[PDB]
């Protein structure tokens, strides 16, 4: 099932980083994949979301609005979703 | 492109009979499948959201109901995709 690896545990990680953390503080977020998980951690560097704080990981104006970007759309996603089911109940779809 | 025969041209059938209208008064909702479309106005009338008023179709308690449902979900999917738009910006997805 679609839900790791890229979507959750990355927000755990940018999470993590909301105040400067080491790789290990992240674990406490989820099962550490630290032999590939470096891989997501490099990534959100290379893209610009993590930063380094004495050679720790917390969040740069990039991550921080991201962080608040993706609260939206998962609250708005999951509206969409139940307003989804709304319309097929009241519309049956076919009975 | 799927954005029609189900979604748009049945929106406007349900909007027609916002207020009672006949076969007729839909047509300048779209191109009028008639000859199929009639299977869309009985789809809406046997699930129970367009309603009979002189032999014309109004809208039922339930497709009223339907109406705004309807909208918030596209007001709300639409937002969805904008915010996600968002998510692969920051995130710049893999540069």
């Amino acid at each position: 099932a679609k839900k790791k690896s890229k979507l959750e545990i990355i927000q755990a990680i940018l999470e993590a980083c909301k105040s400067g953390s080491p790789k290990t503080r992240i674990m406490y977020g989820a099962n550490l994949s630290y032999a590939l998980t470096g891989r997501y951690i490099k990534m959100l560097m290379d893209l610009e979301i993590i930063r380094q704080e004495g050679k720790q990981y917390m969040l740069t104006k990039k991550g921080e609005e991201l962080l608040e970007d993706i609260r939206k759309f998962n609250e708005m996603r999951k509206n969409m979703d139940q307003l989804k089911e709304k319309i097929n109940s009241v519309l049956s779809i076919r009975q």
